[PDB]
């Protein structure tokens, strides 16, 4: 469904070292729609299967989770104090940056699991997909936060790779317990 | 098995002259993996069949084993230096290259051996089965190097083949060697 079926073993049908099998690839518009595929498609990929996409889908899910409280937020307090909201509002070391992170993370390793072949997309491409399907499943409109802005926050990621932000480890640490437990913590 | 068997005497149960026949190809799902199944089907095809194939399967061997050599001499050098590895550097002029453009030189060789006929992959389709083969055998993950850095590295070697870097003859004798070693004595 919309949410990862929990794993509190964190155990996986396919091996780890296995690549994952391509979604159809005849044409452009196959090519386009892979992340999705992978991300949605609970009949060729259920959850359970591999383990990065199972990461990848809960990274997902805890964004989603935290862009639409937070999208909620921005959107009541304007309310609150006679205000249209123009536009949101993405701070940079927030649990709404952590979570953006934690899928930038595991779609990199989801890419580099995918079976190879002569027309996988390039990475450009496929990391390309990643906004709007993040846009689809919060309904944030896009007037709100835009796939520009999706783009910079991507950027924001790939410099900070080559404050007392979490690590790749302790982003993973954040995903596997909320694949295991459901669990999901927000310092406050 | 993954490695070629050694071949010291260089002996071919059929001669080089006579074709591969393809594997059976039903459907295009079978089509896209022609070059796997002749590389890693040593049942249909035996290591010590065919000399066009088997220098293929070296090629392959020797370049895989140098990428991942090199892939994990860069990872620990990234570590020691407190850097997360951004992109596989592929040097144009040593093993890695050389072993390359080996694989390069014996695809074409392998698919000019295949039994023409309306099954045989068009070589445009064929030889794009090479690097995602040897991502596959590798295990180096394409974020690191991509396919697309295969395509250059694969059009420098048609540009060279239309300096300082060993000729065909060198890279056929440098398969040859690497057949022919390791079996206990040096022939
Ligand atoms: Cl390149």
């Amino acid at each position: 469904q919309r949410h990862v079926q929990l794993n509190p073993e964190l155990r996986f049908e396919r091996p780890d070292k296995e690549y994952i099998p391509l979604p159809p690839l005849r044409d452009m518009q196959d090519m386009v729609k892979v992340l999705f595929l992978l991300s949605t498609d609970k009949k060729r990929y259920p959850d359970g299967r591999h383990r990065t996409l199972d990461y990848f889908r809960v990274a997902v899910e805890m964004f989603v989770t935290e862009v639409r409280q937070e999208y909620k937020r921005q959107y009541q307090q304007a309310q609150r104090n006679g205000r249209a909201m123009q536009r949101f509002t993405w701070k940079n070391s927030g649990e709404l940056a952590i979570c953006f992170a934690c899928c930038c993370d595991n779609v990199k390793l989801l890419y580099d699991s995918l079976q190879p072949g002569p027309l996988k997309p390039l990475w450009d491409a496929f990391v390309g997909q990643l906004p709007p399907m993040l846009i689809v499943q919060s309904r944030v409109p896009e007037t709100m936060l835009s796939s520009q802005t999706y783009h910079t926050k991507y950027m924001d990621w790939v410099k900070g790779g080559t404050v007392r932000f979490p690590s790749v480890a302790d982003r993973r640490v954040k995903v596997e317990t909320y694949l295991r437990s459901g669990a999901g913590y927000k310092i406050e």
